[PDB]
Parts: C-alpha cells; structure tokens; sequence
C-alpha cells in the first residue's frame, strides 16, 4: 500500500501551479485527495526553483512528502497533515503572489517551505500532554523539529543531500528557528520589536537580526492563515479547531478576541513589508466582521 502510493505519486503528471490554484490566498483543500495534496506539494517545490537549484531527485522528494504526510495524525481534528499542507500553500502564495520571494535567499525559501510542512509533525492535539514532565522552552516545537530532522535523515528521503555541508547547516538552522517560531509564546515575545521597527520605518531586511525576526513572523502568519480564508472556508476550519479544542455559542467572541489579540496586527505588519500580502489582512478583517455579527 505504501510503495503503491509512492509508485502512483512518482508516476503522476504534476499539474501547473495555475491548474492547482496554489497561488491563490483563498485556496482550500477540502475537495482534494491526499494524492492531490502531494502533487500540489511537488508543484510548490518545483515552482520555487527548489528541485532545480538543489538537484532533488523526483523519487526522493516524493518519498519525503509521503513520509511527512504519514507522520501527522489523522485522528487529530485540526493539527494534522491538511493544516501543514495549508500552512505551506500559504507560504507559497505569500512568496509568489505576495512577492516575498524576491526579498529572500534560495536557502531561506527552501528552509521555510520545509518548516511550514514540518512544523506540527506528530502533533497529538492541543489537549494532549504525552510527557516526562518539565514545562516549556517550546517543548512541542522542539519535538516537531526533531521529527522533521529524522525524516530529513531517513534513507531515501534526503532532499537536502544536494547541499554542501555549509549550506546544509545553514538551512537546518533556519528550519529549526522557523519551526521554533510557531510557538505562539515566542511570537508574542518577539512581536513588539517587529511592530516597533515598522512603526518607525526602521525595519530593514538586510540586517541579519531583522531577517530572522521576519522569517519568524512570516511563519506565524502562514500558521494562522485559516482565519484569513473566505467566510465559508473559515467557518469550516473553525469547526475543526473547535472540535480539537473540546475533543458553540462562546465561539464567535473567542474568534473576535483571537483576531484582535493575535492576528490583525500581524497581517497589517506583513502588508507593510509587502503590499501584495494585503489579501491576507483583507480576509482576516472580513472574518472579524462575520464573527462579531454572530457574537450577538
Ligand atoms: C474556533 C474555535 C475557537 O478557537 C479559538 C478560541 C480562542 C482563541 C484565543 O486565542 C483566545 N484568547 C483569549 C484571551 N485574549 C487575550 C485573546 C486570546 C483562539 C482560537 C483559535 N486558535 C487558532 C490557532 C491558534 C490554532 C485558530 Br486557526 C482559530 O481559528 N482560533
Ligand atoms: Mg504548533
Ligand atoms: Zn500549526
């Protein structure tokens, strides 16, 4: 059943980015099979020039995508492969349609796409604590990175084998920071600086410190990007979140609070960095109006 999936995936035609709607901010996966999401993932790698620039063999990338998909848990309502897949599509869309791609290096883009796909690996649900104890420091995100690394090191799955050891180490580090950044605690701590810098037109991507901060903010933006979706889609994703959160009348005001506290300023900030990411902010504002109206 596994080689069959690999055989079938490796033998399929990969449709264009246009055919697959993968450049749209309003993209939805509900109508896609797992196979189809795997094909969209290949297309994302190829059209970001990653397959070319890093000499990835087709069967290795296919196997890697399948390993990643398999290491999410289907029984988890929201934090599963479709969430990761959606997070990466949003990354792809921000890079392409959002014109973020030109601001970054090839290695940065490679790391971000891998991070996006890998950032919740082996997640067991927000209400699960499976522990050995010992608090935070982003323990879950460290686990996700560890799972990402293990897959990258797996026989037949080494899509980074084409990089030199120096490139490899640099990219692993970007991937690690990128995944660690999806800890909402780290986002809240590092937020203010990002907003402060933009507030004064002080923001500059050339400074390595600010580049790294931006990559962190970008990860969170894609991670949360379901609340930017067209209303019929957001309503449905919110169903999944609600299901995992309690594995419904207070939900509208929760969503408004979430949007106000965490989402709005982020998407406003992103749109400042790049005008073309505006549809994310527009979508987020549109969902605030819908949720608020429900809250009465
Ligand atoms: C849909 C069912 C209810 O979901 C939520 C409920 C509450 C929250 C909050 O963050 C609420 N608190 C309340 C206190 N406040 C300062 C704002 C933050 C987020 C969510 C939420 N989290 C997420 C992600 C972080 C998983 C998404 Br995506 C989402 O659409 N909603
Ligand atoms: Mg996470
Ligand atoms: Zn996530």
């Amino acid at each position: 059943e596994e080689t069959r999936e690999l055989q079938s995936l490796a033998a399929a035609v990969v449709p264009s980015a246009q055919t697959l709607k993968i450049t749209d901010f309003s993209f939805s996966d509900f109508e896609l099979s797992d196979l189809e999401t795997a094909l969209c993932t290949i297309r994302m790698f190829t059209d970001l020039n990653l397959v070319q620039n890093f000499q990835m063999k087709h069967e290795v990338l296919c196997r890697w995508i399948l390993s990643v998909k398999k290491n999410y848990r289907k029984n988890v309502a929201y934090h599963n492969w479709r969430h990761a897949f959606n997070t990466a599509q949003c990354m792809f869309a921000a890079l392409k349609a959002g014109k973020i791609q030109n601001k970054l290096t090839d290695l940065e883009i490679l790391a971000l796409l891998i991070a996006a796909l890998s950032h919740d690996l082996d997640h067991r649900g927000v209400n699960n604590s499976y522990l050995a104890q010992l608090y935070c420091h982003s323990i879950m995100e460290h686990h996700h990175f560890d799972q990402c690394l293990m897959i990258l090191n797996s026989p037949g799955n080494q899509i980074l084998s084409g990089l030199s050891i120096e490139e490899y180490k640099t990219t692993l580090k970007i991937i690690k920071q990128a995944i660690l950044a999806t800890d909402l605690a780290l986002y809240i701590k590092r937020r203010g600086e990002f907003f402060e810098l933009i507030r004064k037109n002080q923001f500059n991507l050339e400074d390595p410190h600010q580049k790294e901060l931006f990559l962190a903010m970008l990860m969170t933006a894609c991670d949360l990007s379901a609340i930017t979706k067209p209303w019929p889609i957001q309503q449905r994703i919110a169903e999944l979140v609600a299901t995992e959160f309690f594995d419904k009348n207070k939900i509208p005001s929760m969503q408004v609070g979430f949007i106000d506290a965490i989402c709005l300023q982020l998407y406003e900030a992103l749109t400042h960095v790049s005008e073309d990411c505006f549809p994310l902010l527009d979508g987020c504002r549109k969902n605030r109006q819908k949720w608020q109206a429900l809250a009465e």
